[PDB]
């Protein structure tokens, strides 16, 4: 079977680490303060971390026998918190597989853009590319998937390639990647990165939206507990140590590229002050350039401007955008076997009668046929719209909505002493997992009111229609 | 004992009319239109006809013995509904009662006004007035009684006084009230009144939320089921007559207001405009008043900035003032008898054992006067502070969280299949009650969603913490 690590860590770590490493923390740290972007990874880790311990105490409670982190979680707590929490993360994936889809979409978009290479339109070619993306990963799901196991390895160490060789950017600047911001590490950027700069339409919420599909993915090692050699003990110290590594890698990250790379900045190059005029006291003004200009006009450069601010560091720019294709696709593809699965095994438990019609499976390993149909619909629709930034909040949405189901389903089993309850995880608390519910809907209200609103009516009704049911 | 319409129909429309019907209905209709502000009285009334219907089949099932909505609710539907409905009924007419109180301190200080008679500062005015009002209704409450069985009915016949002495009024035009508004019914006035005329910070909910106390006060006929003598068939058909006649006031009186007086008027004689210029469109124009020089400054008069409309417009200035005084005082001595009694039935069943010390009553009545303490507390301390534009909408949020327990907890209590659980009432739908919940609940995200949020917490805790007790 696997190994705790390769079958655990290495799949919550390429879960966790999708689109917004690379195309939006810098953004993000941009809008935010370098702090406050550490208090919004520290909030998103804070909710992850809660819910990994109720995913352990789920984890520890029962048998090994039986796959799926539905599965766990429908035969340890209920078959209504079962069925709700199925659903709830079955669609969390189904839209988070075009979340992925999208960002991937939009480096290469971006990509295609340095070579004028244009087919219809930015979001029309987003789209095109998109659609594309998602059949082809569709029929890699449906068709192959032995090769996964070996390429697991592959995509991880691509990625920390790519991390380390922006680090190493970051540590050798340039005079030509000057103009573009990117400045090194000096001590007058961190200072002017230290404080929030938002702009129109965006607040701290609305910046805690928009990263925390990144921390998102922690229930990978779970979705496959079956093929664990030793569940019990795999899944929590694994997902653990994965949570831990996603969160120091972003905290890194983040206070690198926000002490490295100012806000704002052109793309000139005879862009220089020789004489200073009346002190200007931007730290671009400070490093003998004037981006003072800037500001009156869109800019298209530095970290409020360019998404592809990692990729501009990094002294290797080719391994970067590999880095990206690796993390979105390897994303994209985890949650496009993690709904599925869920679904089909959610339909097989007729919790819903509606949809048993998707419960039919073909082909030798039973596939979802059904049910991959599903999920590539929905991941359609949400790819037809193709902004990265309104996909992301309904993500964090939807992921809430769940890690508060799990969070409250642990702590209402263990307040009303269910038979099947007794977790043997040493560090699971009952209030803690209250608090991390609480906490999820807060911030998911926060984020959006009415989306919250409808999801927990959804959740309520989902609820009450399996408890009195036939 | 006491009849259906004594006992059920004049306390319910005594309760029901209160402070908006004579001091921010014109107000309603001014910001809203005439049309837009039927709908809102249409929305509200749909809520309490929906709660009504559940009130009665609460009624309907089970035994005549016992008195107090609370115990209704609590022995037909469970200690956990019971408790939570008990608790935040209790705490709405805490509230409800600082409403009617503050209402009432500000028809008093607007009275004082046309005299002079200043002693700090019209909020510390109001806040004083208020202050000695809630003490002198608490000292009612506890020592006299007796004479509010002979006082409902003169309180209703003054009520009903007032309301045909403005609508006489409505139909006597005087060129004195001219400058003022009120050009008397015509169809000018109605056209330009029947569009929205929603000011900064003035939303349709925003109004409604500032509305909708007034459609609320429809458990008083059942506060007493004990004291009937056939509450079964009392309670159904004189709380929904008393609903029916209300609403049918309250949009008569929006429908005149709204055609009679226009929206901003200056206080002022010799404006007339005996040649057009450029043609003025304002209903005000029309009718031979230039109201136009108005709108750059404040104004003192018509329906979006007078709330003594009501008393202007009708023949007898000091029967509007007694019946403001009456409405506002009937409806706050209601709320005031109610939430002590049902906070210390609640405190008897020992359903929170952190509030049992309040369940000590004194007097041959068995007074809770420690349950007084607490509201009359709860009351100053929503006194201190004076706007009615901001208690109103804590008060529509309770009230509305109070109907929606009600309407989810008989909707389940159908679903389920109690055992106690069998109401005779006709006219009483499960699905119309589970329709009634939902729209109390979006309503209540709408006008405010954080203070929804907490409440909703409030409850499921609450829920939460009975289902699983000792
Ligand atoms: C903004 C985002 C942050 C969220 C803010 C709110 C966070 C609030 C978080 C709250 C978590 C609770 C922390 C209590 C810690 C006590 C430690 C202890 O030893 O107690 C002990 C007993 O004593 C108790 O039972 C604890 C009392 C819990 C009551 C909770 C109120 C909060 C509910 C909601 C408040 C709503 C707040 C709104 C208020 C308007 C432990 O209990 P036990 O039974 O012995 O455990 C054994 C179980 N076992 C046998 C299975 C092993
Ligand atoms: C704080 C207090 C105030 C709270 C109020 C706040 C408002 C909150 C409101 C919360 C809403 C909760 C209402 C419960 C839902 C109805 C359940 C039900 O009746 O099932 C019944 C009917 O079943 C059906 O008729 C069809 C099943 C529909 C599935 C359920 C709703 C899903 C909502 C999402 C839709 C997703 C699609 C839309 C989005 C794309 C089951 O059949 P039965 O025979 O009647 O049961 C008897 C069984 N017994 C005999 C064993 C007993
Ligand atoms: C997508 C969907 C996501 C859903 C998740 C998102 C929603 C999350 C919603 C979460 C709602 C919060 C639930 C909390 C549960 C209560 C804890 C409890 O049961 O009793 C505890 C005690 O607790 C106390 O002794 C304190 C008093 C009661 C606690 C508070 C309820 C009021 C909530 C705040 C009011 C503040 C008022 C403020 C006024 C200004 C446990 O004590 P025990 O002795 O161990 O119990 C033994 C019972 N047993 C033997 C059966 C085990
Ligand atoms: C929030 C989004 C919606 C939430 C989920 C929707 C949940 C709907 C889920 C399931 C729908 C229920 C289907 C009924 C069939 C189930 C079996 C059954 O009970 O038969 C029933 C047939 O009743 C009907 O067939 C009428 C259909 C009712 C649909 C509306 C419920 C309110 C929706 C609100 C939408 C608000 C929209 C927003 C408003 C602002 C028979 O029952 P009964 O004879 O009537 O009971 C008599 C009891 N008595 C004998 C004591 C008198
Ligand atoms: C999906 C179809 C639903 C149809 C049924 C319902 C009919 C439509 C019902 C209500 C319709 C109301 C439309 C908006 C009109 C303005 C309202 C307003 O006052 O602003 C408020 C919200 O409004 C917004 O935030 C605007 C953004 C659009 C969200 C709309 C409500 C979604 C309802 C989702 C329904 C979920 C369940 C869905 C059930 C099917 C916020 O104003 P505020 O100033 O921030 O408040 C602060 C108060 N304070 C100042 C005192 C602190
Ligand atoms: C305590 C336990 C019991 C549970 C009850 C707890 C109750 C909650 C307590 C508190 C809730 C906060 C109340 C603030 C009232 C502002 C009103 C307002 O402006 O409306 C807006 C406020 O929604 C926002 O988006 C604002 C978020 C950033 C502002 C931050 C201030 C502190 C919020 C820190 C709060 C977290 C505290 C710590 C938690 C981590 C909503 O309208 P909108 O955003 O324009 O609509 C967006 C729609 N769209 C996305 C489609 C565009
Ligand atoms: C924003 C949304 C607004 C609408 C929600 C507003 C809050 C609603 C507040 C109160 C409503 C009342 C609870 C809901 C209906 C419960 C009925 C039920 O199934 O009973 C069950 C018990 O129930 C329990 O044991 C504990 C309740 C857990 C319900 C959790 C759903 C989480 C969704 C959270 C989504 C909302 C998150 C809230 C914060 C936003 C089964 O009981 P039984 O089978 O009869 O067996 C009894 C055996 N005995 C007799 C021995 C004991
Ligand atoms: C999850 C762990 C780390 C506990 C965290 C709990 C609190 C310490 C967090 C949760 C919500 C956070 C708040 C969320 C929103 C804001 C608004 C934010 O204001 C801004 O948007 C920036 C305005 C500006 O300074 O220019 C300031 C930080 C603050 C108060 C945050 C302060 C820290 C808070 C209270
Ligand atoms: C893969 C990630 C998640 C973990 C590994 C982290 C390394 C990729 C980082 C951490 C410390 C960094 C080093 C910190 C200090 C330096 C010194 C710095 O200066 C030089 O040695 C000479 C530079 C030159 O002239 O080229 C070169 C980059 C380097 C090795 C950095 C290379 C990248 C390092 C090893
Ligand atoms: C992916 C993660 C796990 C590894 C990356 C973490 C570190 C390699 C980065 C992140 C934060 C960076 C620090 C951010 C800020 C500074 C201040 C900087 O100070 C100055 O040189 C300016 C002062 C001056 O020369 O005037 C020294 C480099 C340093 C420590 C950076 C060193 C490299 C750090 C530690
Ligand atoms: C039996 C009846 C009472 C059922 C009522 C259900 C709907 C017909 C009601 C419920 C919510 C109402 C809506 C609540 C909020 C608004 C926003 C409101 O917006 C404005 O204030 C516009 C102001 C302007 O025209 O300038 C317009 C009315 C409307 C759509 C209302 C239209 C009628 C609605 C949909
Ligand atoms: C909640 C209850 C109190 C509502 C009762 C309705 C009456 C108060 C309304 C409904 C019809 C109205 C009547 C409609 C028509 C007229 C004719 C009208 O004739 C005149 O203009 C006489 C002029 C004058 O007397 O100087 C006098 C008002 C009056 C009696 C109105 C008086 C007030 C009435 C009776
Ligand atoms: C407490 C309530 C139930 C008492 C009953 C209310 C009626 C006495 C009021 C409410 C609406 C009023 C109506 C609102 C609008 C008009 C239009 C108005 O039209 C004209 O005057 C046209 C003449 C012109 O301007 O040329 C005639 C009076 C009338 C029917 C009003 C008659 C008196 C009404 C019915
Ligand atoms: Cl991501
Ligand atoms: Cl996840
Ligand atoms: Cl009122
Ligand atoms: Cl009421
Ligand atoms: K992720
Ligand atoms: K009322
Ligand atoms: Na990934
Ligand atoms: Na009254």
């Amino acid at each position: 079977k696997f190994g705790w690590i390769k079958g655990v860590l290495v799949r919550c770590m390429l879960n966790i680490w999708g689109v917004m490493l690379f195309i939006r923390l810098s953004w993000i740290v941009g809008q935010a303060g370098i702090g406050l972007s550490v208090l919004v990874i520290m909030m998103a880790t804070v909710v992850t971390t809660i819910t990994g311990l109720s995913t352990s105490a789920i984890a520890t409670n029962g048998f090994v026998r039986g796959g799926g982190a539905y599965y766990l979680i429908s035969r340890s707590l209920g078959p209504e918190f079962g069925g709700a929490i199925g659903l709830i993360f079955a669609f969390a994936n189904a839209v988070a597989v075009a979340m992925y889809v999208v960002g991937f979409a939009e480096t290469v978009v971006e990509l295609l853009k340095e070579h004028s290479i244009l087919m219809i339109d930015e979001i029309n070619d987003i789209r095109i590319i998109g659609a594309i993306t998602v059949v082809i990963l569709l029929g890699i799901s449906v068709a192959g998937m032995e090769w996964e196991a070996k390429a697991q390895i592959v995509l991880l160490v691509i990625l920390l390639l790519a991390i380390g060789d922006f680090v190493i950017g970051t540590f050798i600047p340039l005079e030509s990647k000057k103009p573009k911001g990117f400045f090194g590490y000096k001590s007058e950027i961190f200072n002017e990165n230290f404080g929030p700069d938002f702009r129109e339409e965006e607040t701290f919420f609305s910046v805690f939206a928009i990263f925390f599909p990144a921390a998102t993915g922690i229930l990978a090692g779970a979705n496959i507990s079956g093929d664990l050699a030793d569940p019990q003990s795999a899944i929590p110290k694994g997902t653990l140590l994965a949570i831990l590594i996603t969160t120091l890698v972003y905290v890194g990250i983040a206070v690198s590229v926000g002490s490295c790379v100012v806000r704002d900045a052109t793309g000139n190059v005879n862009d220089t002050i020789v004489t200073e005029l009346t002190n200007c006291t931007s730290a671009a003004c400070k490093l003998n350039f004037d981006f003072s200009s800037c500001e009156s006009s869109p800019c298209s450069y530095g970290l409020m401007n360019n998404f592809q601010v990692m990729s501009m560091v990094s002294g290797f720019t080719p391994l970067i955008s590999a880095g990206i294709f690796s993390a979105t696709l390897s994303s994209a593809l985890a949650s496009l076997v993690s709904a599925p699965k869920i679904f089909q095994a959610l339909c097989k438990d007729n919790i819903y009668p509606a949809f048993q019609m998707f419960a039919k499976g073909y082909g030798k390993n039973n596939e979802p046929l059904r049910g991959y149909i599903l999920t590539f619909l929905i991941a359609l629709g949400f790819i037809l719209i193709a902004e990265l930034n309104v996909i992301a909040p309904i993500i964090s949405n939807f992921f809430l909505a769940s890690y508060a189901l799990i969070n409250f389903s642990v702590f209402h089993a263990s307040l009303a002493k269910s038979p099947g309850w007794r977790p043997a995880f040493k560090y699971y608390n009952m209030w803690i997992s209250l608090l991390g519910a609480i906490l999820c809907c807060i911030v998911m209200f926060v984020i959006n009111w009415w989306a919250a609103l409808l999801t927990y009516v959804i959740v309520l009704g989902l609820y009450i229609y399996v408890t009195y049911k036939k």
